[PDB]
C-alpha cells in the first residue's frame, strides 16, 4: 500500500532539515523533489516513504556483472517502486524502467570559478592548463564517453586518462575543488545545478557558455508498473498549473544568496 | 504495411519544396520534421507516406459532439498511424494518444514588430493601444482559456471578446498582422516559430521577453499502438546522438537571413 520513494541526497532537490535528528520518517527532509513526491502523491492518491537510495548512486549497469546500482537498481530489482530525483531521461534507462514525461529540462553545462578565462566547451578542448572533470558515475561522465562529436570525444580522451583523476564523487566534490583551485579546475555538471550553485555564498563560480546538450529529468517507476500512467498524468497536470515553475523559484531564486 | 504519417505545413518543420510541384510523393516536402520522419523510420525499420492534415488543424476536443478534430483526430479514428509534427505535449492529449518523450523543448513567447513598445505579458496586459491574440485553435489558445495566473487571466478576459478577433488561423497569418500592423498588433506563439521568422527576411519581427511557459513537442502515435515503443527510443537515441541538434541547427540558424 504505502509507496517506497527512492530519492538521493542532493541540494536544492533533496536536503536533511536542520533539525532533522528530531523530526521522523518524511519530515525529516525538504526540497524540490520533496515538494514535488508530496503534490505527485495528492494528485495520484496513494500515500509514501521517502527513502535515500543507499548507495548514493543514480543509476548505471556495471559492465561485469551486470547489475544495476542506484536509484535505476533500486526499481529494477524491487526496492523501491518509483524515484522523485533529478534522475535524467536517457536510451540505455528507458529501456530498464519507465520515465514520465520530463519535469525540469536542462543540458550539461559549464561551471568556472569566476575570472577563469573560459567561455565553452572548445576552449576547454584547445588548452591544458586547466583540468575539467564531470561526477564520477552519471549520465554527465557517460555523456561524453559515448559521444562521437569531435569536441567532446577531445574532452573525453583528456578526462578519461587525467591523473590524478578529474572525476568526483559528489557535487559538493566538484564544487569544492573548482572553488579551492584558483581558476585552475573547471567543472562539467548540469545546468540546474550549476544555476543553484551560482547563487549561493561565497558567490565565486558562474556558469559559462551554452549547454553542451539538451535533455530532461523525469519520474521513473520499474518498467509495466501501473503508478506509471498516473504519475505521467500528474506530471503534465503539474506543469500546466504551474506548480513546476514555482518550485523552481522558490529553491533557487527566493532564497539566492548572491 | 506502409505507416501513414499525419503533418501540418508549419515552417519550417513541414514545407513544400520550391519546385514540389515536379516531384512526387514525400519528395514534395522539407523541413525538421521531413528529416525527423526519415530518421525514426529508419531506426525503426518502416516505410512510411508523409500525409498532410485534412482539416489543417493540430487538434482539439468539440466540446459539444466531444470529437476530436486536426492530427489528435486522425490518430484517435484510426486515420493516420503516427503524428510527426510541432504537436504540444498536453494533459488532455496524453489522455487520448501517446506521446514520445519531447524531441524539442519550447514555451508560448511573444513577437512584435521592430520598435513597438513591449517588453513582457505584463506589458500587454496594462494596455490597449496594442493588440494581442493567438492562433485560434491549438495549445497556445488553450493556455490563456485556462490561465489561473493573474496577467494572463487578464489578457484571456480581453482576448476572447476583442473586436474584430485577435485570433488568427495560421501563423503565417499571425506575422502578416503584425508585419502590417504599424506596431499595433503584438502575436502570442510557440518560442521555436518566432524564432524561426526573426531570421527570416523582411527582418522586422523579434521575439521580446521570456517565455511564459514550458513544454515540448513529442512525436505522437494511437493509444497502445505498437509502434510507440520504437518511437519513443528512437527519439532518445537521436537526441543522444546529437542528431537533433543537428536539425535544428539546419533549419533555423544556418539558413538564417537576418
Ligand atoms: N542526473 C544525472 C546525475 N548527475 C547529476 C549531476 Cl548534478 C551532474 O552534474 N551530472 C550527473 O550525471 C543522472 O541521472 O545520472
Ligand atoms: N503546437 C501547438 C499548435 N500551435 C502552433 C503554434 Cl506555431 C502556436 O503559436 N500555437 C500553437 O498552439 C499544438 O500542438 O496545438
Ligand atoms: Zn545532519
Ligand atoms: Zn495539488
Ligand atoms: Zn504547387
Ligand atoms: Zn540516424
Amino acid at each position: 500500500k504505502t509507496v517506497v520513494v527512492t530519492t538521493i541526497l542532493e541540494s536544492p532537490y533533496v536536503m536533511m532539515k536542520k533539525n532533522h535528528e528530531m523530526l521522523e520518517g518524511n519530515e525529516r527532509y525538504e526540497g524540490y523533489c520533496v515538494d514535488l513526491a508530496a503534490e505527485i502523491a495528492k494528485h495520484c492518491g496513494f500515500k509514501y516513504k521517502l527513502t535515500i537510495v543507499g548507495d548514493g548512486k543514480y543509476g548505471a549497469r556495471d559492465a561485469d556483472t551486470k547489475i544495476w546500482n542506484g536509484m535505476v537498481g533500486e526499481l529494477v530489482y524491487g526496492k523501491a517502486d518509483i524515484a522523485i530525483a533529478p534522475l535524467t531521461i536517457t536510451l540505455v534507462r528507458e529501456e530498464v524502467i519507465d520515465f514520465s514525461k520530463p519535469f525540469m529540462s536542462l543540458g550539461i553545462s559549464i561551471m568556472i570559478k569566476k575570472g577563469t578565462p573560459i567561455e565553452s566547451a572548445e576552449d576547454l578542448s584547445k588548452q591544458t592548463e586547466i583540468a575539467y572533470g564531470t561526477l564520477d558515475s552519471g549520465s554527465t561522465k557517460e555523456f561524453f564517453r559515448r559521444s562521437k562529436i569531435a569536441v567532446f570525444d577531445k574532452m573525453w580522451t583528456y578526462m578519461r586518462s587525467a591523473e590524478p583523476s578529474v572525476f568526483v564523487r559528489t557535487t559538493a566534490e566538484g564544487v569544492a575543488r573548482v572553488r579551492k583551485s584558483k581558476g585552475k579546475y573547471a567543472y562539467l555538471l548540469e545546468s540546474t545545478m550549476n544555476e543553484y550553485i551560482e547563487q549561493r555564498k561565497p558567490c565565486d563560480t558562474m556558469k559559462v557558455g551554452g549547454n553542451l546538450d539538451s535533455k530532461g529529468y523525469g519520474i521513473a517507476t520499474p518498467k509495466g508498473s501501473s503508478l506509471g500512467n498516473a504519475v505521467n498524468l500528474a506530471v503534465l497536470k503539474l506543469n500546466e498549473q504551474g506548480l513546476l515553475d514555482k518550485l523552481k523559484n522558490k529553491w533557487w531564486y527566493d532564497k539566492g544568496e548572491c
